[PDB]
């Protein structure tokens, strides 16, 4: 709503920028700290900024909002040697287009965008066990056999008692067909009986595509035609399967593992035995239901049969498949171990067919330049568990991203907060912005600050937590980590997180830009330092800090000793940008003079912890 970035560009880069129509900060390397910090609080949208930074540290740089940008990798600092933001191509200069090189700004900015939410993600698997409003990319980098992965995710295209489809979505081209069947498919097993596995194309391109969960699984793979297999996670199979005593003799039974079961069977005048096939490859596995936590079972739609019978949990169209492709994988949940709690996905029974209900269902998601986000939402839907948020009693840490603030959620702010007060991690919407790709709405930050601040609970926006994640865990969150601090900053981030002994007054904590343009606005709209410093943080709503912190570094800390003090900096390895009871207790009454109601107990409850201590 506020937040900018400052667009740093290199040298080369810089005589274009002067040419658009947004504002143009110019250095001049001296510049002594407070400089910066009234520069910078003067541009109230984003800015372009050049000139010799020789002398700055990168926390300093990013808690100005700073992105780099240049024709080379990185730029000298004075912490380290950082990375480049956004790099511009050559040509893409060169040139001189002033558009071209904005509009190749923006891009890379959204591309941006998942850093963020890379190392905040990265923190939680370091830290939380829970996952609440998750996704195919949460799903993508959870260990399965730990981490706990839930949420509403939108459900793909399903028959079986039960119908109700469609309705059609857009989509996109993806992985062929038998691949991307794996793709969703292959989360959590760790032995994988495939059979009829072929020339095994398939199966080996999956791992040239994807190695990692390729590699931790066990490969059992059944086809007489089958070739010989180098990698030493895959047994090869050359016996062909009539029965389940095929697939037994090759099992661990002293160990508990989650096994997964795909049957892809077909033969070489008409074709009950497609069908007897399919039945065949669910029969075996419906026998060993009691060992595979679940089965992807091939299963042609039949041309002489009106309405058919089949065992399955659902029924489903495969991505990347042909349009005239009349194929459906059937998937059977089973009772068996697994990692991921399936319970929800019922238990794999007898299902009537009616096969034009069938038909349709191949006739609007089907098609090779689809299935992109079908796969997503097959995949999505297979592994997270459907259990929501606000709503979810954990007994064990949690962590709570970017869907708290979502537009469904609407008006159940109470939850909400109660769910930060005891989240490892979560994450609200706060920038007051028009704001294209994101559908979230956004918390008052006053609201936001005072609810949200306790005693474990630290209560940053997103750059102010990048920042401090650096700071503290330097090896979840590398220093030259490519992120947006003007995109980070509309978010709120909450952390179960001890207030630093010695309550050193770091970026992380305080950098409060522009607040000198924040304040006066304020007076000539609705009118009336570190008095008055604290009603504007609030007032302004431009803002979302850690209170409880803060406070605790002002009386605590500061003063305390210019001498004695820095010193405990050195030290915490901490750092700065700005270079007693009764005050703030004021700020809070006033505040709150103002609004009744509309807030905030509490306020009362923080009033009555200094009037305490
Ligand atoms: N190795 C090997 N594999 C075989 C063989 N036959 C089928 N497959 C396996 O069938 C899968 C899908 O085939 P495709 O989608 O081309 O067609 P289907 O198998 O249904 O065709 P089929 O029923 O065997 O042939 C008759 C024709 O019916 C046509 N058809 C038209 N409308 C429909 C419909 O509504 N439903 C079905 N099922 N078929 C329809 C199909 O297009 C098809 O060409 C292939 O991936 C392969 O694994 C074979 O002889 N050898
Ligand atoms: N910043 C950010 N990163 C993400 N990574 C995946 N989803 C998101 C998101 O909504 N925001
Ligand atoms: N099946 C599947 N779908 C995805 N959608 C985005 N990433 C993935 C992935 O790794 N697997």
């Amino acid at each position: 709503p506020e937040p900018h970035a400052v667009l740093y560009v290199t040298n080369e880069l810089s005589h274009i920028v002067k040419d658009g129509f947004l504002p143009i900060w110019k250095l001049t390397g001296d510049e002594s700290l407070n400089d910066l910090w009234l520069e910078n609080g003067k541009y109230a949208t984003d800015v372009y900024a050049y000139g010799d930074v020789s002398k700055w540290t990168i926390r300093q740089l990013r808690g100005h909002g700073f992105i780099f940008i240049s024709t080379h990798k990185n730029v000298q600092l004075a912490d380290i040697i950082k990375t480049v933001d956004v790099r511009i191509p050559r040509e893409v200069a060169r040139s001189h287009d002033m558009k071209a090189f904005e509009n190749e700004i923006g891009r890379r900015r959204i591309r941006m965008r998942k850093g963020f939410g890379d190392a905040l993600r990265n923190y939680a698997f370091k830290m939380a066990i829970e996952f609440h409003g998750s996704e195919a990319e949460t799903l993508n980098d959870a260990n399965p056999r730990l981490h706990k992965i839930y949420g509403m995710p939108e459900i793909p295209p399903l028959y079986m008692e039960y119908a109700e489809i469609g309705t059609r979505f857009d989509d996109e081209p993806t992985d062929e067909k038998l691949v991307s069947m794996l793709d969703y498919i292959v989360y959590s097993a760790e032995e994988v009986h495939y059979i009829g596995c072929g020339d095994l194309r398939t199966l080996m391109q999956f791992k040239k595509r994807s190695p990692g969960r390729f590699r931790r699984v066990l490969w059992h793979v059944y086809d007489p035609i089958a070739p010989e297999c180098s990698d030493p996670n895959v047994i090869v199979h050359n016996i062909m399967v009539d029965s389940k005593k095929d697939i037994l003799k090759h099992m661990n039974f002293l160990k508990r593992v989650e096994r997964l079961f795909i049957w892809d069977v077909s033969s070489d005048e008409w074709e009950t035995t497609r069908f007897a096939e399919d039945r065949l490859g669910e029969e075996i596995a419906y026998e060993m239901g009691g060992a595979f936590s679940s089965a992807l079972i091939k299963h042609r739609i039949p041309n002489s049969k009106d309405e058919y019978h089949c065992i399955s949990t659902y029924l489903f169209p495969q991505p990347g498949a042909d349009a005239d492709m009349y194929e459906l994988r059937n998937f059977m949940r089973l009772r068996g171990y697994s990692h991921v709690d399936r319970h929800m996905h019922p238990d794999a029974s007898v299902t009537k067919v009616v096969s034009r209900d069938v038909r349709k269902m191949v006739e609007l998601y089907h098609g090779r330049d689809r299935g992109r986000f079908l796969k997503k939402r097959l995949f999505e839907h297979l592994h997270i568990v459907r259990k929501n948020g606000l709503l979810h009693e954990s007994d064990e840490p949690r962590a709570d991203l970017f869907y708290l603030t979502n537009r469904c959620n609407m008006g159940l702010e109470p939850s909400i907060y109660e769910v930060m007060k005891k989240s490892v991690i979560a994450t609200a919407w706060v920038g007051r912005a028009p704001l294209y790709d994101y559908d979230d709405f956004a918390l008052p930050r006053s609201t936001v600050m005072l609810n949200g601040s306790y005693r474990d609970i630290r209560i940053l926006d997103g750059n102010g937590a990048i920042l401090f994640l650096m700071w503290r865990y330097p090896d979840i969150v590398k220093k030259d980590l490519t992120y947006d601090p003007a995109w980070a900053m509309n978010f709120a981030v909450s952390l179960k997180e001890p207030i630093p002994d010695p309550p050193v007054p770091d970026i992380s904590l305080c950098r409060f830009i522009g607040l000198r343009v924040e304040s006066s606005v304020l007076r000539v709209r609705n009118p009336t330092d570190l008095s008055g410093h604290l009603y504007v943080t609030l007032m302004s709503g431009a803002y979302v800090t850690d209170l409880f912190w803060w406070f605790k570094m002002i009386l605590d800390w500061s003063a305390q000793n210019r001498e004695q003090k820095l010193r405990d900096l050195k030290r915490s390895a901490a750092e700065v940008i700005e270079w007693v009871r009764n005050d703030l207790i004021a700020a809070l009454r006033e505040y709150k003079r103002k609004m009744g109601m509309r807030e905030g107990a509490s306020i009362d409850s923080w009033l009555e912890l200094l009037r305490h201590l």
